[PDB]
């Protein structure tokens, strides 16, 4: 039989899809959004609690803290449903009220921060939480928690693996905590011993600090709007030193290549996913691709974005 | 290698998971949001269109059309543009904005009818268009196409078959176009053999049509908030002498049991999934099915009606 005893044990095992008419032919998507809580997320919510729990550092009693309302926010709560945990968010007044009903339906605690003070002011508030009484709180902190790159080198490099009988090429991923491209790729070049593989991180053009990191330049960050990834500084879980190379795209371009993703492909598509496909197009410009087979995360569904540019002036 | 031709070819095997909180520790939910446009139409949007073409009445150049809006005009936007067809959706012109966005993203062609004439309307218009051209136009029909319960048959049944080892004492299932309670119990009781099943139709309390029917009673039916449910008339995809009890839920159950699979299991979950397990509830009551395994189908996810009923007053 296979009957999960709770969520966040169904995480995973995501579909590998041809892309027909965008690209070559030779696009293969990886559709996270076929998870527990529809999004990339949906893994690590579920590594970092249980890792907490393996460690002893996380049981009954003990409250959940995190600054985020993204896809991590969403997943961190359906997981704190799942196996009975109170877990508190710390997020800007200005948040969406879509996103806050969300967050509530699956019973997270919602501190709201001042608006002017943007995420940090967020963070902010998340670590004074926690040092009024150690004991009972827990911040996971996404960014830097090795649980989040663990998920990702023992299920999702697998998958890829597995899926493709080890005929991929190219490996494309857009970076936000950098947990997938270093989980993955640590998998296949490490564990598999393919060190031919091409890792390509993405990132925002208006906000290109891994290009900079890798070029030995100053970090400037800036401001833009595909949603996910480009957090403006270098995460601690991502490691440099896999990277092969690293693309920047276009909020239009971004934006205009989830449409065709929906459009042309049938697959719902989020603002990030355009931008990861953009990146396999350019590639394809370059003969030595040509033959290429390229893996490409397609982090969430654009089901969650319709109050988005994503679908501004469809009619 | 595990690498899909194109998107409609992803879908089923969602699965089955144990509720803890809700009940007495034997409902069985399966979870059909994990899907490619994630609701349990994704399978009937992709067979009738395998059908249609297997029959060689689908080709380039043929035209699809349906009256419909809610998750079977989703599941035929991704299939049609994941393979190649147009499409084309009549709907009253009261239809939200969300959802008109959405199925715009995916390349539908939507004419929008009088809102005052409701569903008739649209329905009316659907016949005319295709009227106009019957070589050019294929018009579907969810409630009676038998391509509806077929899939259902030929994988939601057999999926619960096997993840339960044949263990599963009670179907749960409510009705909108009955083909997913009609498929399943064919192959259980029939295919299967297991003839003792206990196979239950759930409705709004407020348009028990199938009750009425069942009783030899006039069909008088009303309007309810339960989405997805209660069409108002029986099917012809439903077959009655495959149910064995019928459960009347109402719109205040119904909606307050969805909330608990989200805050209480960590389940994403629309109103209709509230009803089947409300209904799972309700018989467990009766000592005579305590201790009888149950499977309940929860049809689509909470994210999908933001702006209803649901989410109001979390605040
Ligand atoms: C998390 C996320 C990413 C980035 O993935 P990481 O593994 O954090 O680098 C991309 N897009 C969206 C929508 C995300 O939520
Ligand atoms: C289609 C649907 C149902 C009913 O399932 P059928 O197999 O058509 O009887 C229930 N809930 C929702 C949300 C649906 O879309």
């Amino acid at each position: 039989s296979k009957i999960y005893e709770d969520n966040s044990l169904t995480i995973g095992h995501t579909p590998l899809v041809r892309l027909n008419r965008i690209g070559n032919g030779r696009i293969l998507a990886k559709v996270e959004s076929r998870n527990p809580s529809f999004s990339v997320k949906c893994r690590i919510g579920a590594n970092m609690i249980w890792d907490a729990e393996k460690r002893g550092v996380l049981k009954p009693g003990v409250e959940l803290v995190e600054p985020t309302n993204g896809n991590t926010g969403i997943a961190l709560a359906y997981v704190a449903a799942a196996r009975g945990y109170k877990l508190t968010l710390t997020m800007p007044e200005t948040m969406s009220i879509e996103r806050r009903k969300l967050l509530k339906a699956l019973g997270a605690n919602l501190v709201l921060t001042e608006g002017a003070k943007g995420m940090k002011g967020a963070i902010q508030k998340a670590e004074e939480i926690v040092a009024s009484d150690p004991q009972k709180y827990l911040l996971l902190q996404q960014f830097s928690n090795p649980a989040n790159p663990e998920i990702h080198e023992k299920t999702t490099g697998p998958e890829i693996w597995e899926d493709t009988d080890g005929q991929v090429d190219v490996f494309i991923s857009g970076v936000g905590t950098g947990g997938t491209l270093t989980g993955v790729t640590r998998y296949i070049k490490g564990t598999k011993g393919k060190t031919d593989l091409i890792t390509v991180a993405v990132e925002p053009t208006d906000s290109p600090v891994i290009a900079q990191a890798l070029a030995g330049e100053e970090i400037k960050p800036g401001p833009h709007k595909i949603q996910g990834i480009g957090a403006g500084f270098i995460p601690g879980n991502l490691d440099l030193k896999l990277i092969d190379k690293v693309v920047g795209i276009t909020n239009e371009e971004a934006i205009s290549t989830a449409r065709r993703l929906m459009e042309e492909e049938g697959i719902l598509a989020g603002i990030s996913s355009g931008a990861a496909v953009a990146a396999a197009l350019k590639l394809q410009e370059d003969e030595s691709f040509t033959n290429k087979n390229i893996v490409v995360i397609l982090p969430s569904s654009g089901e969650r974005y319709l109050s988005t540019a994503l679908f501004a002036d469809l009619f």
